[PDB]
């Protein structure tokens, strides 16, 4: 069991050029692969999740080249649905943005492909997506547990009236939206009830439009898609910096700055996590917005009680930042924290208590009362990149913290600790 011990950080200040957005990167790679023409992506993220997508595209026959730092990618579009037979197995690690979108996209036409991944991926739900794809004609078989990967996809999605449950993951609707335009028949996607993580749907629609496709969004309750479309290369495309990755550094300044500026995202960003900055501001930090940067300057830090459904991932950063706030913080409407890399409500509560906090683990919320002073703990990270990055903030105090399996940050941010060190100052 590898580990990293962070010594106390007296102050943070500086500028971080953000790694590319994982959400945008994997969507752009899949659309570029399906599109006609050559797409040149820049500021692409090099992380495990993107590498698994690139490996899947390679296995499917897509041609592409990567620059030395793997942030520039020239993709030769396939000019239509991707194909493979012989129950070709695509190993997708822990990448939800590869598993959910490919589960739908590979249902176009005929195919015989198996999607699988790390053990935890076999415990992340996908039944709502499979249910929807089958209504549209796809043949899908669960090879292990019903409602979870691995899946054997044998094609057949032609379109039509499709209902989809949007209460557990926005990724199921995202997958359907990207796939439907290429189906031969028109599709009407009806959302059964609630829709969580709504901002991610906006990311998907923004990407689809860049690649030449638009659909009719009826107040997010129903989406009308015309079939027989084709994605088209947008030429050169700049991937936004990752707003979720940015949360750690902006939070660090709110706790111990100084001023930390993150570049690559700004007021015009399509990512919902830029709204994390609004939460820091509500807590007492100062935020500055630019066209290509967001910065945070230390002010004060007061507890908040907020519904965080719109920023589920960045919300985790508020849970550890809460250790430094005055009062009890409550984060609500975050049930799906339980069905991701790990059950994050259980993990976050468990690890927060280890450093001294009093924590109520609610079914779909978490209440955190900070201790007068933090204590040392060896933090378990549950194979979850965000647990490692969130708990790195514990070192913005008088106590060191040891993070187990620090390399798990590579899912989305291989250079995380070097970047945190870059803004860490002794004086
Ligand atoms: C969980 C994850 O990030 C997810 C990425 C994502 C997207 O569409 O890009 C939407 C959200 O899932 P949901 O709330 O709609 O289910 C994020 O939490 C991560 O980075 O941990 P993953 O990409 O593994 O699903």
């Amino acid at each position: 069991m590898e580990s990293l011990t962070l010594q106390p950080i007296a102050r943070v200040d500086g500028t971080i050029n953000l790694p590319g957005s994982k959400s945008v990167s994997n969507r752009a790679l899949l659309l570029a692969a399906l599109a006609h023409g050559k797409t040149v992506l820049t500021n692409l993220l090099d992380s495990d999740d993107v590498r698994h997508m690139l490996n899947a595209l390679t296995a499917l026959g897509v041609s592409y080249t990567l620059s030395a730092d793997r942030t520039r990618c020239e993709i030769i579009g396939n000019g239509g649905p991707l194909h493979a037979e012989g129950a070709l197995e695509l190993f997708l690690g822990n990448a939800g943005t590869a598993m959910r979108p490919l589960a739908a996209a590979l249902c176009l036409g005929s195919n015989d492909i198996v999607l699988t991944g790390e053990p935890r991926m076999k415990e992340r739900p996908i039944g709502h997506l499979v249910d929807a794809l089958r209504l549209g004609g796809a043949k899908i078989t669960y090879l292990e547990q019903e409602n979870y990967p691995p899946l054997r996809l044998q094609g057949g999605f032609t379109g039509g009236n499709v209902d989809v449950d949007g209460s557990v993951s926005s990724q199921f609707l995202t997958a359907l939206l990207m796939t439907a335009p290429l189906a031969p028949e028109d599709t009407v996607i009806r959302i059964k009830g609630d829709l969580v993580s709504k901002p991610y749907i906006d990311i998907t629609l923004n990407l689809m439009k860049t690649f030449g496709v638009e659909i009719e969004n009826q107040h997010y309750q129903q989406f009308v898609v015309k079939g027989g479309q084709s994605y088209q290369s947008p030429g050169t495309y700049l991937v936004e910096g990752d707003a979720s990755s940015a949360s750690y550094f902006l939070a660090a300044a709110a706790i111990k700055g100084g001023t930390v500026k993150v570049t690559g995202i700004g007021r015009n960003s399509m990512q919902g996590d830029i709204r994390f900055a609004d939460v820091l501001e509500k807590m007492g930090a100062t935020i500055c917005w630019g066209d290509d940067y967001i910065s945070c300057t230390r002010g004060e830090l007061n507890a908040i009680d907020m519904d965080m459904n719109h920023i589920p991932d960045a919300a985790m950063t508020i849970a550890t930042a809460a250790l430094f706030a005055k009062g009890t913080t409550t984060l609500r409407n975050i049930y799906n924290w339980r069905v991701k890399e790990t059950d994050r409500l259980f993990a976050m509560a468990t690890e927060l208590r280890k450093v001294g906090a009093e924590v109520e683990e609610g079914h779909d919320y978490i209440r955190i009362t900070p201790p007068e002073k933090l204590n040392f703990a060896e933090i378990a990270t549950y194979n979850d990149h965000r647990m490692a990055m969130c708990f790195s903030l514990v070192a913005l105090s008088d106590t060191p913290v040891t993070i187990l399996d620090p390399k798990c940050t590579a899912k989305t941010f291989p250079d995380y600790f070097e970047q945190l060190a870059r803004i860490s100052q002794a004086a």
